[PDB]
């Protein structure tokens, strides 16, 4: 009783362990393309049926003008993070993991990378070293009349990480393929005029309006895990790891009122890792200056940590060396996941001092949870 | 396990009965009322024989005093005629206990199409809608009085071969209580912009539409003559020791894209699930919805289908579709049963959340009286 | 001598109800793709392998734009039912069970189901059930710059039914894999012109020429029973129902003249549950007015059931509940299904009262056969 | 010792025969595509898994262009073989075996047909055979103004031959695909302008420049062997025919000075069959004027064969009954293959007259080797 | 299986007889006459030895005595100079009986290029057409005459290595019987717009073009001076109880995009398969065609392919192609049903024109039985 699940656990490291020792790591381009976002913007990718696969590292370039005649238009907060509005990924047995936007994907590949994801560091290097492949790129304003070329990278997980395989998927059926889902920005989406909403947007200003892509292209890698091991059972593979979904989704929620606790549960079931709230408050994004304060709690009124706006985001810059753009707010609970089972019902909790029109939280979750 | 002798001679004894009864379908009640005075009735079944259920006709005027604004029929209608049912047997225990709108679904669904409809054909014999079995005007303009009809079917008894659940009442002279609860004048119309799942009529002539009366029949559906043998009554231990419920909830927290999981609990023998997806007042056509499934912990989803797809199953059933925002799920051959509570959930992933979401869930279920 | 026969029967009946009894039935999606039919429109699809395969839910939406600048067109009696051009399936020894068109495949479906498939009837209900999720829609007509959205539904059975499994495929076997191969329509298939057939087309019109897809996606669910029954000899299976083939094929035959019987024989060996006739009188599909009468009938010159065009209809309102389309002549022999060797040869014939020039009877049948 | 190798292979000739008299031929078609070049150019097409692959005949059509004012263009000495750039292949196991330029694998079907692959031979005969088809088929020139329509084919193997299965495909493995990978020409490879290497592709001249795709359009074709024998111990099949790989590959090597030996070395393990060496001269194809000679030598200051270019050429007319395009030479050794353990390093050799600027030597080659 | 043993012995007979008897190819007949007083002869073959085969060399002289108007060849052109031709045995059993162009193409297939054709090269010594072993003018313009050579091998053995359907003739003085029908003034000539399957030239001045004469001679082939041994002659009794016959057949009633399906008989062990479509007098390059296949019934296609890479196929078995003639090589794997009908040759028509259908060519093996 229970020492089944003490050995299952077991047997479950031991074997990750051989997998990362025997199989050789692959990264792969599985397809490329180039279009025109005003004839389409969705694209179903169909990878590799390989081993186990770890994740995607997904390129995106584009380029943009403005072809105002007067007036320029300068990036969101979010910019080019905003390329890919929505990623869906669907294993061989059509279960979904990520789903999610492409903002809430790229703060976490930054959360878990530690500083912003893929990223040049200023230093005083008389050598040569700092931006010089714009591997993450977009210009600060597009000029009327101009033309701006941007770069964009997000890394779609399935694997938790290098080492954890935690949420890989076995793709070695073959007729039943996975699917990687995106939908881009496209001319409704990533250019707000002054006063709009910019949160999706990758563009904002007064010659918004007559901005427009010239074109889009993308190419899909794949890393996954070749020459898997094999024993006196066959395959050695963790099971546990393999059964199990590491996934990111986001949320919105409304209805917060100033000085009163707006409270986001936590579903059960899930293993939840990482919290991001993002306050668009009516599309206005302050830095701190709209809340009380930030919590999370086990409901029975108890607090772990109610913190004012400022001592949350130093908490944050532990994590990310950085501030999350303004009105990104973020939880680590990679150590001890928030789990309702083990702590009863949890929620995140905003208290707003200042509600705008149309203001609501948007929440991105990292978490674990069985396939079964 | 004596549990085979137990089942074979249950159902030996149900066919036995069944045979050899005659079944009987009495008026026990019939009340008219204004629903400003009251709207909350307590009907009392007769205490004869082995009762399978009772058939509810409503019937009400309903006046649009509005100057100048019509308003027209809601997506469920008459069918909130009755708010809400409770029933308790003889024994003080509960069955159905749910929604009128969830009765009438479920009513539906045991039948394969739209209860007690009249299907259309082009048979030139004047067969049609001759008798207005559930009937109510689209719409009632200012200053006018619409006429409605509706009919609900509250099952002790599973079907009319299963009793399964059936009520012995021939016994203790102790009372049955058949709870009815009807629309009044603050749930059966909805202004223009307010939520219209609870009501019969919305439009902007709303504020000024009152019942005229409302009327009810209540008919007893039993078995009457019941079979005697050598100990005595010849009955099914276990229909009558089995109740057959139907029952409602509401769940809320569901945000974009993330899995929102209604956990069913143990015990019960789930035959059938209803999710009426209340998007802070708007129902609509699957758009709202990336998929809808049923999940065993451990063992991933039996089946997630898109909204479409979940909805052709549907079709299969009652031969069309259930209103805009209502998702229906047969599980009757093989009934939900975890054993565990929550080792199966019913899921939505909703694409767009508004404000004051929520799931209303609707179920039919068979447990032991234990 | 033929006891072991009725004893076979006996243990794989008995082993049937086990399996349907002790199996968990389960559907899941296995692809989704979207594409243009310029570029491509025949699809090999791979199924997973697992437990006892019953069936695939196709699912097929389009968008279909009529360019032509004055003239409209609209569906052809077929329409939808002609978004999958045909259907073949082979099982994981590779051998083929259904191979037919779409328009068989569905008036199957609705035989089956006994109703038009997956309708939504009309009812005097005030509560508003009705077609409120488009499950199988299309626009009866597209004007000229307009573009009509469709969405189809085909059922590709395995087994015969949910009870019956007879037909079912055990995919257990790795590395043999099963395959749903799909011929959609396209842009060359899908719009006749006026005057020309429109038996494989969707649209028919004076603006034909200029209509195309913007686009056909399709999604497979497959159907099975998983958690398969284990006994003391192993896996307990109904052998029998496992390796029997439940097929629809179809046919063309021509040579018809004016009163006399065009006869279509059975083949040998195979039970045929259901024969379809659709008289494509060259083009014309007509409301029985081209036919004297049609019979079933066991050679020795003996019909058993020659009707006029109007009685035969009747017999299959009794089945479905309402005509199929202008042309389309169903025949049920399900409970005593044709079988050469208990009745010798038989045929399908229809005695044309007017004959076209090119015209021709294309069969549609349903059938039990052993593998072996 | 070493006897149990005599054994094993007469089991497996044994049992290859045995699959070949029992099992039946199937080539069945598995996927088609029309795409425009400028939008994609890459595909990943999944086989079905039925039975023991034997290889892929893989179908080509294209339309070109040339929108040039007034210049036209000319097929390159390669032509349509270059509508297909490279091909690769992996099997379940997610084994690499072909992965070549389409030119190489063109150059090696015709040098396993005995003549230029799936042409037209011309005769003296009255009755009309001739090109009637046009099987393989590319217009001479394309004028200024004019659309060109091509037809390609190439044959991708995996077994040797129809009667030798070395190298073949076992198919079984439920939820493990094989992969074949297609990298095919775009307007950016297809068209060279006067004076660029025309190398890669298919025309070249003063209009280049405005060529383009108006469509490429491929089907591939599987070809494998259905209804496997068995035998008392299950699947009767050639195990060493199975772990064999029969793989095509090319490389390119630079350096080669006038009068020098230019080596290049065959590496071990592998057992080639045949080699084609291509002197890109800096762009500049040449009928041998460029070659002193050529040769084959196992070190050891021992050469095999070392021929001046015509007589090089004499002997590759024995074996295609023509000559291959100028600056490709071919080298059979079927029948006592390359094998540097067998016979110690060895090496191709090419002593060049007159070296250009950027000349290097893109060999092919043809191999047998272990999986293990 | 007593089999194993008469094929192993059948197969070592045929050995000793190959190495031990002599080749021989003789002039049996020689005719010449005027197609307008008679076409169709009955050629007496030399009973003697075992009997291959025969060639059969035609030469024509055409007449185009039309006033101002040429004429063509057709696609089949001096194929068709021998209409049809039918072998009886000793024992009164027919063999091949199939049409001249049937009989061409299978000569052609089994060849493996164009029967007795001279391939073009770049060779400066002056190898070439010098003989014009099989040879018509393209067009014979009016008033003109024309030279015509055709020859067609009639087989009876499958080849010279495989005895299989020779005939044993020093056995009784029953006669053999090779009936030839040859073209004549009503077949030979097409008008524009007339059907051109069965003639020879086609064109505006057609109705005027006419025979001056054909002549024919019949070349015999046979093995002499059997081996004898202790029981008598040494015999492959499997190869010579065997037919192998070529035979010809034709089926209408094709609609556009529907399949149609030509049953293979059971019995019969088909080598190859030919078929024609005669798109109502219109011969089209694949382009009325969707896909050709052969199927098996609940089993699907072994080879559904569209009309491009079915003719990639046939090039490789002919090195050309393969207008409207279809070839399918099952030499291998011979079509062998046992039930009729369990396979058949499916053509999915994408245009059918009025009067159209597929004229049928077979190459098989049959037992006596």
């Amino acid at each position: 009783a229970a020492l089944r699940n003490q050995q299952a656990m077991a047997a479950n490291l031991q074997a990750r362990q051989i997998v990362l020792q025997q199989s050789y790591p692959v990264i792969q381009q599985v397809e490329t393309q180039t279009f025109d976002p005003a004839n389409r913007s969705v694209f179903d990718v169909t990878p590799a049926n390989v081993g186990i696969v770890k994740g995607f590292l997904v390129k995106v370039t584009a380029a943009i003008t403005n072809n105002h005649a007067t007036e320029a238009v300068a990036l969101t907060d979010f910019g080019p993070a905003n390329l890919v509005q929505r990623v869906i990924y669907y294993d061989p047995d059509n279960q979904r993991h990520t789903e999610t936007s492409g903002w809430h994907l790229h703060f976490v590949n930054t959360a878990k990378q530690g500083a912003p994801f893929l990223s040049s560091m200023v230093t005083d290097s008389p050598i040569k070293y700092g931006d010089v492949m714009n591997v993450i790129d977009a210009p600060a304003t597009i000029a009327a009349g101009a033309t701006g070329e941007l770069t964009m990278y997000y890394w779609v997980p399935l694997a938790y990480s290098e080492t954890d395989l935690t949420g890989a998927v076995l793709a070695n059926v073959p007729q039943s393929k996975q699917r990687l889902k995106l939908e881009f920005a496209n001319n409704n989406t990533a250019f707000a005029a002054v006063g709009a909403n910019p949160l999706e947007a990758i563009y904002q200003g007064a010659g918004a309006a007559d901005c427009e892509f010239e074109e889009i292209s993308y190419t899909v890698y794949q890393s996954y895990l070749d020459q898997l091991p094999v024993g006196q059972n066959g395959y050695i593979l963790p099971l546990i790891d393999l059964s199990t979904l590491y996934n990111l989704e986001n949320s919105a929620q409304a209805g917060l009122t100033p000085n009163v606790d707006f409270v986001v549960q936590y579903a059960n079931l899930y293993r939840y890792l990482s919290t991001i709230a993002v306050f668009d408050n009516g599309g206005s994004f302050n830095a701190g200056t709209d809340i009380n304060y930030l919590s999370q709690r086990t409901a029975n009124f108890s607090d772990t940590r109610k913190l004012d706006p400022k001592t949350w985001a130093a908490q944050t810059r532990r994590r990310i060396a950085t501030d999350f753009p303004k009105g990104v707010y973020y939880c680590d609970n990679r150590d001890k996941p928030i789990y309702t089972l083990q702590y009863g019902n949890v929620g995140f909790v905003v208290n707003p001092k200042t509600v705008n029109q149309n203001a609501r939280l948007l929440m991105g979750y990292e978490y674990f949870t069985s396939r079964t």
